[PDB]
């Protein structure tokens, strides 16, 4: 089965079991890639969203996000929203849990509505603003253009504008996509959004700063992350007729002149020969060989953009304000081929809620995760630390905690839900990042303590 074909006959494990979530996704996936295409490319996003409620009996909403980003070339609009792909190996960080993207919005709007979808874009520098009103054919997996127009553009505007209209439910999704927004907010200051829902209430998220995190760089695949399938892509994906040892160490991390010569024997393969001419048996021997290899560099962290210590501070004290905050940006680590990056972050007292139990705010490249919390692996470190050791000493406490995870593989323990997995690394990762952080919180309880104290027994 195709992934089209899949996701139609699976919606739940694609994030679209029902309207109130295909509702609450079809946003996640627009703010996404209206985030993607500003700051990536070192735009400040301006970002507007709007959901209407377009046939009340069927519950049809038409959702609305317009951004100020590079825009999309008109010849690549089409595939770019009507074609999903028959199976990419993922080189630099992206925001977003399926592979599907806005692509899926389109698909489950086509599937149960008539309205095609409505985009309008301007690369930078264009003299015009190009529209299009499209559809995918749901049988054939191909664009439909149903219409395609321009109009003039004026000074300096660049963007794109989309609109889907989809089965959604309001009143049931409501809470979960103010949710999304806000924590979107926390830890991108830099973005000022604005939000009209569907009962016309319109919410203002001002630019906090202006700025803007370092962007991800593409990088060449790590050896230690490819499978045959992946290996004989990047061959029949060559323009050039590359020698053996001619394409280890121009398409591969970490493949110097040196290791790409032991590679070559390990494997038992010619430099000399051409990799076109490869066998099922040539390919096996190298990705095993790549798997036992020991003497590669760690995955290169520059496919990888954190959100900054100063950012992750900025977002909580505005959104919270807190008592006290403090955050920690880990240094990269790797797993199965991959970079990650572990940021976490604490805010106590203040205008925080009393409660047992901290709120706990997750991302994963820069994504809120908001359903099944507690099978999150960052929810069960949160939980397994005794707070106690940290300086929290009644039940009741008023704290914010915030783990971040980036990486090119986030490991997802299930399809169609958004928690992350309990692989090992990460794990103990997450844990050295809370008690990072949990241990400037307890120097904070501790001096303010002290000073409570001094306040009490030498003050008049
Ligand atoms: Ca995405
Ligand atoms: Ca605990």
């Amino acid at each position: 089965l195709s992934p089209a074909e899949f996701f139609k006959r699976n919606p739940e494990l694609a994030g679209f079991p029902n309207p109130a979530r295909a509702l609450y996704q079809t946003v996640r996936e627009l703010i996404e890639n209206s985030l993607d295409a500003t700051d990536v490319h070192g735009i400040l996003p301006n970002i507007k969203i709007t959901i209407d409620l377009i046939d009340d009996a069927r519950q049809i909403y038409k959702v609305n996000v317009v951004d100020n980003g590079i825009g999309i070339p008109p010849q690549e609009v089409p595939n770019a929203f009507g074609r999903v792909l028959y199976s990419k190996y993922v080189n630099r960080q992206t925001r977003g849990m399926y592979g599907l993207g806005v692509k899926a919005a389109v698909l489950y709007s086509q599937m149960h509505q008539d309205k095609p979808i409505e985009i309008e874009t301007s690369p930078v520098n264009s003299k015009r603003i190009y529209t299009f009103k499209l559809k995918i054919d749901i049988n054939k997996n191909e664009p439909i253009i149903v219409e395609r127009g321009s109009v003039e553009n004026t000074r300096g505007f660049h963007g794109t504008s989309v609109a889907i209209s989809i089965p959604g439910d309001w009143p049931k999704a409501k809470s979960r996509i103010y949710e999304y927004i806000k924590r979107t907010y926390i830890i991108t200051p830099y973005a000022e959004f604005i939000f009209k829902d569907p009962e016309g209430n319109v919410t203002y998220y001002p630019r906090l700063t202006n700025k803007i995190p370092k962007p991800p760089q593409e990088v060449k695949p790590h050896p230690y992350g490819v499978d045959r399938e992946e290996i004989k892509i990047l061959i029949n994906n060559l323009k050039r007729d590359y020698t053996i040892k001619e394409f280890l160490v121009n398409e591969f991390q970490s493949i110097g002149d040196t290791t790409a010569d032991k590679i070559l024997e390990l494997a038992g393969l010619k430099p000399n020969k051409k990799v076109k001419n490869l066998t099922e048996e040539e390919i096996t021997r190298l990705v095993e060989t790549f798997k036992k290899y020991e003497d590669f560099r760690s995955p290169s962290a520059d496919s990888l953009s954190v959100i900054g210590e100063d950012l992750i501070e900025l977002g909580l004290k505005k959104i919270f304000n807190p008592d006290f905050a403090a955050s920690i940006t880990r240094k990269p680590k790797a797993y199965q081929g991959h970079p990650f990056i572990v940021e976490a972050g604490v805010a106590f007292g203040g205008s925080i809620p009393v409660g047992e139990e901290p709120i706990v705010l997750r991302y994963a490249n820069k994504i809120p995760l908001i359903y099944d919390e507690k099978s999150d692996v960052i929810w069960k470190v949160v939980e397994e630390l005794d707070w106690k050791r940290y300086g929290i000493e009644s039940d009741q406490y008023q704290m914010v905690v915030m783990v971040h995870l980036c990486s090119t593989k986030i490991p997802y323990k299930s399809a169609g839900k958004e928690s992350i997995a309990e692989v090992e690394d990460i794990e103990k990762e997450i844990k050295n990042a809370l008690m990072e952080v949990a241990r400037k919180l307890k120097q904070y309880l501790s001096e303010k303590r002290k000073e409570q104290e001094a306040k009490k027994k030498l003050l008049a």
